[PDB]
């Protein structure tokens, strides 16, 4: 019955085609207003395209489609006493090889 919240997805990084995991699990909902979801460099817009929120009880989701370089920016949440923050880079250097074999 109290607001105690419960996990946070912090911490990511994105590179090109790739895509951000943030939500927090609370133990009581929020209406729209005392919850706030932004990242410095780019406000959500109701109709933004790059990222997308919504609030369903007491869990917020929000995600990053497609990142490309130039959604890199800190990440600020508040909420009910619920204080969070986070730093999202997006990688734009194709120097990042990977293994695509996953045996031999």
């Amino acid at each position: 019955w109290r607001l105690e919240i419960l996990e946070l997805l912090k911490n990511a990084a994105v590179r090109a085609g790739a895509q951000a995991c943030f939500t927090c699990t609370l133990s009581e909902a929020v209406p729209v207003g005392e919850a706030s979801w932004y990242i410095n460099g780019a406000a959500v817009q109701p109709d933004d395209s790059d990222w997308t929120v919504t609030a369903d009880g007491s869990h917020h989701a929000l995600l990053l489609r497609s990142a490309q370089p130039h959604h890199a920016g800190e990440v600020t949440f508040a909420c009910r006493d619920a204080v969070a923050s986070a730093r999202l880079t997006v990688l734009g250097l194709p120097d990042g090889l990977e293994h695509h074999h996953h045996h031999h």
